[PDB]
Formats: C-alpha cells, structure tokens, sequence
C-alpha cells in the first residue's frame, strides 16, 4: 500500500474529492534516495484529476489523505506504483518509491 508521513501540516479540513484537480509539487526517489523526477526542478507544479488514474495508484490513494497545504512523504510499494515490469531505464522492477509531495491547491 502507501504510507503517508506528514512533513508539514495542511489546513486539516480540505481533502481532495474524486474528480477534483490536485496541484502539487513533488520529488520522486528510489529506496536508496536517488532522485529520479521532480517538478520542483522544473519549477512547474504538476496537475492531475483525482480518480482518473492519470497517476500511480499510491498517489490516488495517498494524496486523497492529504489536506490543502500539507507536505508529506509517501512510501509506495511496487504493486501501487510500477509493478514487476517497472519502467526500464528509470524505475527498476519491484521498486518501492518514495515521494515528497506538497498539495498546493485544488481546482
Ligand atoms: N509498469
């Protein structure tokens, strides 16, 4: 599954609902701490509509537990990320991923 650890609290009241667009900043890393992707480096927030499976399952389920303004560390198991096949060249097979995610706003 996905484990959500708070780094900084959000408002503790506004939680993403299916169909809303989540605007976040994130940094993805492999178990060893090696960064593989980051919207922060591109200085451009990432957007995705909750429930449309435009992102890995661990995000859909983990971000739904965050409130607006919150920054959290999500630890995601392979089955909730890229599985046995992974994404050759970037994500190895059976990789557990760690994401530092900040929920900026909802649209
Ligand atoms: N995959």
């Amino acid at each position: 599954g996905v484990q959500v650890e708070t780094i900084s609290p959000g408002d503790g009241r506004t939680f993403p609902k299916r169909g809303q667009t989540c605007v976040v900043h994130y940094t993805g890393m492999l178990e060893d701490g090696k960064k593989f992707d980051s919207s922060r480096d591109r200085n451009k927030p990432f957007k995705f509509m909750l429930g449309k499976q435009e992102v890995i399952r661990g995000w859909e389920e983990g971000v739904a537990q965050m409130s607006v303004g919150q920054r959290a560390k999500l630890t995601i198991s392979p089955d909730y990320a890229y599985g046995a096949t992974g994404h050759p060249g970037i994500i190895p097979p059976h990789a557990t991923l760690v994401f530092d995610v900040e929920l900026l706003k909802l649209e």
